[PDB]
């Protein structure tokens, strides 16, 4: 917990108690005694919960909350408390790199070069630039999740969210070491690039390799079958380039246009390479206005589908990010002609299937965007943020999730909503936005009905058996990874059995188990961790 922010312990049950005591563990002295709030039933969990509010106690230290016969696990009040998880989450991307050997003394993660054969991955179909089966260098980038596939939509959206974390607090990140393992990114490190930007560039370099000469971008790199729980160097099967999509082409353009701005102070040639690539993608999109999602039979036999057959929110982001980076007012005209609805509303949390908020954020920060339309976008952001505050303020776990939000990726959604609250705070400062965003980090780290952190390596309870082939094959804890979170819709054989056999039925906020095969709730992904990095950036102490 931070000294200057709200402090509530959430207690499920304990209906009969009326007071609580905050005890300094080092002295045994009570530093704060108060009355518990009234018990209130929580629809998503089935829990009856109340609060111990001790926000006025601000002294750093280690404490426990006593209620009746029980005392909480120790917790910290301190200014420094979110720096370590931020660092862990950010450097988890390094440990997810494809195409390199890793020997990390921090975690002990060690593996030989994985997927070197991505340097000659075979195109799964014929296109105007390559025969079916022709090799393409699509090496590098990050493994997506617990598998070894590499997918443009989540790679672009994750890279963009990490770049927005950079832009939120560049001076924090300039002095933040990710303890990059030996041999990695040696030219970038010799050049003094901040470690976060070194890591993001590994993914941008790969995204650039997924673009064809006409500007369009392929969908993903993977094999024809899912590997077992094996080290990446053991996954020697042929690799393929699959798919072609307009929404992924637009997401690439958004990420590359953002990277052009972010990298320009450091690497003028690389920044211009990114911008030219972004504009080639945008020009492909302007010349091919209809959505496309290419599907060849078999392309999902060994990798996730990431299918979206419309693309408006992503085309909007591409154009708005280009507007922000280039200051070319022709992009404002284009946006106003085709995407006026996104200038007047429809804010929703960022994820790979809807980047409208990345576009809205670019637009409101664009010097050459129309002023009245920037005002409209700010109001869309604050209306959405106000709704999140209303929900969370009345929720016993101070959660921005409703019972119907417990589907695949709920933990991402909590942190994406927290991200939206912080973007709203940037355009229209409001302490409630900042506090509610921080409440979602409290939730993520275990203040929730499932009684577990959804970030590895953090919390009294955390995921120990994430559906993750590197963790499983090396039996090595990688901290800072965010798993999907509770999901009442099923999707893997463990959760499917739990949900169908349970009587009474599982409450949605508890639809979670820590098991290797529970991949509908317990698989980490780069686009789950990315909004958590963004949110923690705001609350990490600088030095």
């Amino acid at each position: 917990m931070l000294p200057e922010f709200p402090k509530i312990a959430v207690v499920a049950g304990s209906e009969a108690e009326s007071v609580f005591r905050v005890v300094d563990i080092g002295t045994g002295d009570v530093v704060y005694e108060g009355r518990l709030s009234d018990s209130v039933y929580d629809d998503a969990s089935g829990d009856t919960v109340r609060h111990a509010d001790f926000g006025e106690w601000k002294r750093p230290g280690s404490y426990s909350v006593t209620v009746g016969r029980s005392s909480s696990a120790p917790f910290r009040i301190g200014n420094d408390v979110y720096r370590a998880p931020l660092i862990q989450a950010a450097r988890s991307y390094t440990l997810a790199r494809a195409g390199v050997a890793i020997d990390d003394p921090v975690t002990g993660l060690r593996h030989d070069v994985g997927h070197a054969q991505d340097k000659q991955a075979m195109l799964f179909f014929e296109d105007p630039f390559h025969r079916q089966g022709d090799p393409i260098d699509v090496s590098g980038g990050w493994y997506d999740a617990g598998d070894y596939g590499k997918y443009v939509p989540t790679g672009a959206v994750a890279a963009a969210q990490l770049m927005l974390a950079w832009e939120m607090r560049p001076e924090l990140w300039r002095s933040l070491s990710l303890s990059l393992p030996a041999g990695l990114s040696e030219p970038e490190r010799r050049a003094g690039l901040p470690d976060l930007l070194v890591e993001i560039k590994y993914e941008l370099d790969w995204l650039l390799r997924m673009q064809r000469p006409d500007g369009a971008v392929y969908l993903k790199v993977a094999g024809g079958a899912w590997p077992g729980y094996i080290r990446p160097e053991e996954d020697t099967a042929d690799r393929y380039v699959f798919g072609l999509s307009t929404y992924g082409t637009a997401q690439f353009a958004g990420a590359a246009a953002m990277g052009a701005r972010v990298y320009a102070p450091f690497l003028p040639d690389y920044a211009r390479k990114l911008l030219d690539a972004a504009i080639r993608a945008q020009r492909y999109l302007e010349q091919h206005p209809d959505p496309e999602f290419r599907y060849d039979e078999g392309q999902n036999n060994g990798s996730g589908p990431y299918e979206k057959r419309t693309d408006r929110e992503e085309r909007f982001w591409a154009a708005a990010e280009l507007l922000r980076t280039t200051d070319d007012a022709r992009y404002d005209a284009y946006i106003r002609e085709h995407f006026s609805d996104f200038l007047e509303g429809k804010t929703s949390a960022v994820f790979w299937g809807n980047t409208v908020l990345l576009g809205q954020w670019a637009y409101v920060n664009a010097e050459r965007a129309d002023a009245d339309h920037k005002a409209s976008v700010r109001a869309s952001l604050t209306a959405y943020a106000d709704e999140l505050v209303r929900w969370a303020s009345a929720n016993g776990y101070r959660s921005v999730l409703r019972p119907t939000d417990y589907f695949w990726g709920s933990a991402r959604e909590a942190m994406g909503r927290a991200q939206a609250l912080l973007l709203a705070d940037a355009v229209a400062p409001n302490r409630a936005y900042l506090e509610t965003a921080l409440d979602q980090a409290h939730w993520l780290f275990g203040r929730n009905a499932a009684g577990t952190s959804f970030m590895t390596g953090i919390g009294m309870h955390s995921p120990q058996k994430p559906h993750h082939r590197l963790v499983a094959s090396t039996q090595t804890l990688i901290p800072g990874l965010v798993v999907g979170g509770p999901n009442a819709q099923g999707g893997d054989p463990i959760m499917d059995r739990l949900l169908r056999e349970s009587d009474p039925r599982v409450f949605p906020a508890k639809a979670y188990v820590d098991d290797w095969e529970a991949y509908s709730v317990n698989e980490p992904a780069i686009d789950y961790t990315a909004p958590a990095v963004f949110v923690l950036t705001r609350f990490a102490e600088d030095r």
